[PDB]
């Protein structure tokens, strides 16, 4: 009885209890910003030596920083903000975290319980507003339930498909003192036969397959053994591997079995292979609409195989909501993909060779490289070339390399032209696609991994969204490396306007600040590369820097990302790069715009 | 029949119909930012000469710009953004607009109807998320109902208490073409006996009053004749006038009847007067908790008068929700306050003199000025003095002067020390209290009033939130004037930490960029005032500038805003400025922080 | 009234505060409010659906409540079944849409439906779904539903042709080979003239008649 109750927190404020529970959940970093409603918590964590506190310039920054932290570390990112505008400012990061499966634990101050529902000073209905962009939220109503609500939040955030949760903290609750004992369980943090039979059935299906392919995504990264078991499966059964944008780094792209990224802007080889495979092994990926192309025309050969009892789609997925949501799984294997792979692989027949299949695959890889128009004398640097340069030079340091991005063409080129080899090194906003993500994510990732090289490959329009957080990087002691691909345009949107709206560029050219004077004002090192001859040495100075650094690179404008699967088209119905076509496109654009673009 | 149907829109896309309806609603300005889902609308408004388009750097900027535009102009502010993160980025401005009664019409792109509910690319449930921070929202489901939904949005935004609405626009709807005729009514924009009796009763109550006071707020500004009728009432019945923060400018503060601002940081004279009045005439104000002080102790004399049938509270309010929400109205007069004043005033007895009442009031004004510690030799500029300087010099131009603010101490000092004389010249975030509001609001206000002087009185922490929008001011041709009060602290929060948390400054000092190099990078004129001797000439250069200009002023740190009604205290239980107390506070702060602050 | 009766019909509620219904109208109102009330994409889908049916060797009509939401519904259902010589099964809610005395009638399908109807749908190469939503009382185990029609779809010689008015119910339970959006009766008027008349299906109807004989209630 007395063994089941705890009185060790009696006499503490809600704020102090918060502090203690952070410690018990092994929180080493908090991202946040103060305000009137959250002052009792800020008073309790005053000069704490138990975790690092990171102060942004804007709560959106705190949110994206916590996301970057979470994706780099595999731990939940913790956010601490005030009521009202402090809390509504974290909504985009929460929606972002939900779409990309990021464990985010948001604590928001709230007006006193006696003031809730009165349209009080700095009162927002954050529980109502954040409901659709969290896995779960709650408003703590008294200090006695505060430890329990904190436990539940961390548990929900990190289990199933990871995602954001919000915990609302009324000021009178965090200021109040615990006077009663509480269940000791609340003061501490934390294979079905049906699934076993599904695994056996899945193995038998794969053991019949003649053209298998692994389609791997973010879920394989949610276990340290994930990439290891993926490689073990691919080696044993001799299977080519393609990944999503969010799966980049799960498989060593230097391996001959690597088909690179699939999808709208993925490799035409990967896209061809998945459209011709008789068995698709989907490992922690959700068949997003950037990946599948036209859904009714997706994976024709695997559907045929399924109907003929010799193949199909084997879906390893932890969230039942995402099983049979987009495409029918021939076998659904529910639970953690890594754990289920341990049971799967020993049932899978070892295969030495697949001559006809790998002959096709090798032929496809050869005819479908990421081709583009190279520099010519006097031309600007091509964005594709810049990415290759950064990738090549970065690999030569004896440090881990982590990449974050903004959203747009630069993001796709980063995905295509880097060589991905390590897990949790691509940190990018994929589901929601939030411009401005790049810089604060890099800061969060850098705090999680102080010895890593962290590179933010950013667009000029994206960078403009959140560039005030440069000051935050300095104050946090985070030596991030920001590379702005300055094409002086919202390139991804102008690409669509070029292609579908006859070169009518409607409000897609924002004016840029002087990025070198900007960096100087922020106390950050600045480097500007303006021509081909400065590329190599400029990138080296960038990577050699031991302080926060902003590199601006002037790059070619009005260049499309290719290959491209246009909306409505089958995954293997792609547009490929062609030199003559690009030249004609340039002439057309010039004529139509009176030579303006 | 054919007279009631319209076919003039047949053949147009949803995007083109949007364009036409903007014209019909007399929209002259749109604030927005492009994206994939909203491209059919952006294509339709391409090179439109029918309205000015303003491009921010961040959709939060668009939102606050539209708010500034709306408050300066009295027209709805129109926002046009894309799906997903474009739309979630407008949530803080929407919550802001709701709390402050600002007519905001937000149009957000959405993924095609065929993709909704699939966790699609850049899909957010913005209708669900924005529900609690809009008056009303809707998702348009086909092009035939688009004109009707646009009409409803503008109508709801601008009637009753004005507020934000959101209209969600699926891409396939805006791309689709109208093939059918629609009701011609949808293609065009738009005194009860009970209230009449209430007015008569209210007049009889006022005609008995011996200590009346007018408590006027934002609602009086929602009609051009508002301030005129307020003055007519105050003159005829000889009544002193106090206003809220949001009512500043409704009454000429140079008039002897002016009691200035009431509330937490309002004049102790105004606060004393309302606590002693036997009749309170509340004109378009909602008894917010920043104004009332301790509610149970609010307006004792008016409650007594009500019980004795010789006075009370007469509440002129347009929204039934806000009648009898906080305090009981003796008489509730529902509807537009200006219209109801036209019926009220002729029933009100003219009064020539109130010797005993105005003797008290004049005595109170004399003993309760906005006192503070003046500069001393070698000291930094006092923030209160800076505000007075700007106010005095700005009044000497032959132009309208509009002021926006950030949120914090600078905001309160701006409210106190400017002399307010004209309606719609205070544009400040009061209900939600959003830091970062100042700069984009100024841009919106400047676009609404191209011939006005627009001054953003901003805090350094507030300015950091949204400083990227400096580029937007330049690209928009908006010659705003930004004054950053640089105390190198989140002053309002450090004031509370000084007073209630024993000078424990927990994470309330963010590092600032070099504001002069920042302005230079943004192509904005920069002025820095660092000492008392530069104050006058620096402010003159600031106001004489004919281009966007950023003025940084180094001001005294750790100075409290006074007077102050602390939480829980009655409105007339205020802290006043005292020179000796300030000195002791300084010594205490110095000792406790080891001389750090 | 408009929302209740259009799309898939359904319930609506209108809440009427007492002071509103007691109050008197003092102002004029838009005269429109005082009175009650084929896409190329769908046309192409219909043509494609017809071509699919014209290849079919074991077709079956699966008809439900939606066919009853137009007076001409049952008429056009019968016209289609006669012209292309197709056996007809219905849901519980579709009962009465087709004359069960007709030799083409397979009776009700589903959990407690005719084993003949259930056998027939599991063996059909083309399923014409007319105003029915593939409810879980009807489909049985979903992954094992309509094996022959899925095979036919993959081999480009059949599949599921779904005539449905509510987009929410298209591709909700089973993937439609062709989705024909809108009122099923109206879309049948466009569909039937593109459909090849068939006089006999000896092997198919031999199976069907055998199934009806061995599976009475
Ligand atoms: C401009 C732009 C273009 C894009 N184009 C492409 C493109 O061409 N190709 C591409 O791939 N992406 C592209 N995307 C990104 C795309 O939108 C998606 O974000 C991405 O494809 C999702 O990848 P994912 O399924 O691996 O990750 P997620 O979206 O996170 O899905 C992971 C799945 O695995 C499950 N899971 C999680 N944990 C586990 C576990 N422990 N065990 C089992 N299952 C688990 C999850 O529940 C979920 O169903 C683009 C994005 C942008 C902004
Ligand atoms: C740091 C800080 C300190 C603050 N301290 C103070 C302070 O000391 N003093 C102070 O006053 N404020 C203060 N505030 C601001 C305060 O929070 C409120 O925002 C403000 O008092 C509201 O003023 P209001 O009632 O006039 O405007 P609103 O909040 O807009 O309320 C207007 C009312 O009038 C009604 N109305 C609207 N239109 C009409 C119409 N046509 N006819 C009739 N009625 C209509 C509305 O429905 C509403 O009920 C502070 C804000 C901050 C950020
Ligand atoms: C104890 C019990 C046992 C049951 N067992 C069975 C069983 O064995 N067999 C069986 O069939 N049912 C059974 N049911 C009933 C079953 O649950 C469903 O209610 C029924 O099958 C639904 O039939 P339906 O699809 O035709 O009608 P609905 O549920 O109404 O679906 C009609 C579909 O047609 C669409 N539609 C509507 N109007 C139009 C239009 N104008 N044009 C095009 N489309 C339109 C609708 O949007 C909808 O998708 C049972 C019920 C109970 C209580
Ligand atoms: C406008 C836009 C995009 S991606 C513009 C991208 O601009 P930039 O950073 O210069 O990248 P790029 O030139 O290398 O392509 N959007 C599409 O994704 C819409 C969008 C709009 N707003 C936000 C916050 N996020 C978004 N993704
Ligand atoms: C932190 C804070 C405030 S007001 C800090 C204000 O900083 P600053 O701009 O330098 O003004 P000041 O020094 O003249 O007072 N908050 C209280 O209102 C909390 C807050 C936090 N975040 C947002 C977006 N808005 C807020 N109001
Ligand atoms: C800003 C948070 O405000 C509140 O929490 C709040 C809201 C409504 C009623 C009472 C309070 S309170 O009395 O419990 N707390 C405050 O009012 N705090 C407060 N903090 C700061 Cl830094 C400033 C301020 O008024 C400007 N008020
Ligand atoms: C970004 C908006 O995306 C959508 O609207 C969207 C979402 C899900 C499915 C189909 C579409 S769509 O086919 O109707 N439109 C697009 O996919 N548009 C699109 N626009 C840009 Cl500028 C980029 C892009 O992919 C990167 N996609
Ligand atoms: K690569
Ligand atoms: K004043
Ligand atoms: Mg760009
Ligand atoms: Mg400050």
């Amino acid at each position: 009885k007395e063994q089941l109750m705890d009185d060790s927190f009696i006499g503490l404020t809600g704020g102090e209890i918060f502090h203690e529970m952070m410690l018990r959940h092994k929180v080493d970093t908090v991202f946040g910003y103060a305000g009137g409603a959250i002052l009792p918590v800020f008073d309790a964590i005053y000069n704490s030596d138990k975790f690092k506190f990171v102060l942004p310039r804007h709560e959106q920054g705190a949110g994206h920083m916590a996301e970057g932290y979470a994706r780099a570390s595999g731990k939940p990112g913790v956010v601490l903000v005030t009521s009202g505008p402090g809390a509504t400012n974290v909504i985009t990061p929460m929606a972002d975290a939900l779409m990309d499966g990021v464990p985010l634990v948001v604590f928001s101050g709230q007006v006193p319980t006696t003031a809730i529902g009165t349209d009080a000073f700095q009162e927002a209905d954050i529980v109502g507003i954040s409901r659709s962009c969290t896995k779960w939220n709650v408003m703590v109503k008294n200090v006695a339930e505060l430890p329990r609500r904190i436990n539940e939040a961390f548990e929900i955030a990190t289990t199933g498909r990871p995602g954001p949760v919000l915990v609302d903290l009324p000021k009178d609750v965090t200021a109040s003192i615990l006077r009663e004992s509480i269940p000791i369980n609340t003061t501490l943090p934390s294979v079905s036969e049906f699934t076993s039979e599904a695994i056996k059935r899945a193995a038998n299906i794969l053991n019949k397959a003649k053209k298998p392919i692994i389609y791997a995504g973010a879920g394989i990264l949610n276990n340290e053994q994930g990439p290891k078991l993926l490689k073990e499966l691919a080696d044993k059964a001799n299977i080519p591997v393609t990944t999503t944008l969010q799966g980049l780094g799960a498989f060593d792209q230097r391996d001959p079995k690597s088909l690179d990224m699939l999808g709208m802007h993925g490799s035409a080889a990967a896209n061809t292979a998945i459209q011709n495979a008789d068995c698709i092994i989907a490992l922690g990926a959700r068949f997003d609409d950037r990946v599948t192309g036209n859904i009714s025309k997706f994976a024709p050969e695997a559907k045929l195989a399924a109907s003929e009892g010799r193949g199909g789609i084997l879906h390893f997925e932890i969230s039942p909501k995402n099983i049979n949501k987009v495409v029918e799984a021939t076998e659904a294997i529910e639970g953690d993909v890594t754990a289920n792979l341990q049971s799967f692989i020993p049932l899978v027949d070892s295969i030495e060779n697949r001559p006809e299949w790998f002959n096709k695959i090798n032929e496809w890889k050869k005819k479908y490289p990421y081709s583009y128009q190279l520099e010519t004398p006097g031309s600007l640097i091509k964005p594709q070339t810049l990415i290759k340069e950064i990738s090549d030079q970065a690999q030569t340091y004896n440090k881990e390399v982590i990449v974050t991005t903004g959203v747009g063409q630069h993001q796709m080129w980063a995905a295509q032209h880097f060589t991905w080899t390590q897990p949790r090194t691509m940190i990018t906003s994929g589901g929601l696609g939030t411009m401005g993500y790049g810089l604060p994510a890099a800061i969060g990732a850098q705090v999680a991994k102080p010895d890593a090289i962290v590179i933010d490959i950013d667009g000029d329009a994206s960078f403009n969204m959140t560039l005030t957080e440069l000051s935050s990087a300095v104050q946090a002691g985070a030596p991030i490396k920001v590379c702005v691909l300055n094409n002086e345009e919202q390139g991804m949107v102008t690409q669509w306007q070029s292609l579908f709206y006859e070169h009518r560029y409607s409000h897609t050219h924002q004016s840029n600040p002087d990025f070198m004077k900007l960096a100087e004002s922020m106390n950050v090192k600045g480097i500007r590369i303006t021509n081909q001859q400065e590329l190599k040495s400029g990138v080296k100075e960038f990577l050699d820097a031991t302080e926060p650094v902003l590199l601006e690179v002037i790059v070619e404008k009005k260049v499309p990302v290719l290959p491209m699967v246009p909306a409505g088209k089958a995954l293997d119905d792609f547009i490929l790069w062609d030199a003559e076509v690009e030249k004609q496109q340039n002439d057309l654009r010039k004529e139509r715009t009176g030579g303006k673009y």
